[PDB]
């Protein structure tokens, strides 16, 4: 459970994000792939972009990240009251794409890293801290849902 102050910082920085969902989406995916190329393998139609310029200019990849960041931002805005939208996501991620919880840390890392790099002044220690707290709540709660549907994190 996050303090009201922590939630405010989360949605403060995220408002920043919303000034360019697509661009942030791209840099997070690129960050993520580079740090952990096993990640790119679950992303089966993005498997074949070989460079970041290729990655950047791919509409498909682009739109993909918007879809993703938009779902994530809607979840953050519920300030933890989010089972109604955590459910369809864990369902497709648990029993389809088959994304292990470790992969959710990986992307949480990329997220923190990308936010800091673009919004340092709005992403100091308190803010950084809050976002971690939020994303660890997200990963706690989706793990719980992963188990309810069979096969774990
Ligand atoms: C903040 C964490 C992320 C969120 C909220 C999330 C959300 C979403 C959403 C909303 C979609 C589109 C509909 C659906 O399939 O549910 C999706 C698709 C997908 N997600 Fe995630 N994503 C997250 C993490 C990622 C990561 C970490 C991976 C791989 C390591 C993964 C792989 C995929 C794949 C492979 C698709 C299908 C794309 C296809 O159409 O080609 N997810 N995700
Ligand atoms: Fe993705």
């Amino acid at each position: 459970v996050l303090s009201e102050g922590e939630w405010q910082l989360v949605l403060h920085v995220w408002a920043k994000v919303e000034a360019d969902v697509a661009g942030h989406g791209q840099d997070i995916h690129i960050r993520l792939f580079k740090s952990h190329p096993e990640t790119l393998e679950k992303h089966d139609r993005f498997k074949h972009l070989k460079t970041e310029a290729e990655m950047k200019a791919s509409e498909d990849l682009k739109k993909h990240g918007v879809t993703e960041l938009t779902a994530l931002g809607a979840i953050l805005k519920k300030k933890g009251h989010h089972e109604a939208e955590l459910k369809p996501l864990a369902q497709s991620h648990a029993t389809k794409h088959k994304i292990p919880i470790k992969y959710l840390e990986f992307i949480s890392e990329a997220i923190i890293h990308v936010l800091h790099s673009r919004h340092p002044g709005d992403f100091g220690a308190d803010a950084q801290g809050a976002m971690n707290k939020a994303l660890e709540l997200f990963r706690k709660d989706i793990a719980a849902k992963y188990k309810e549907l069979g096969y774990q994190g």
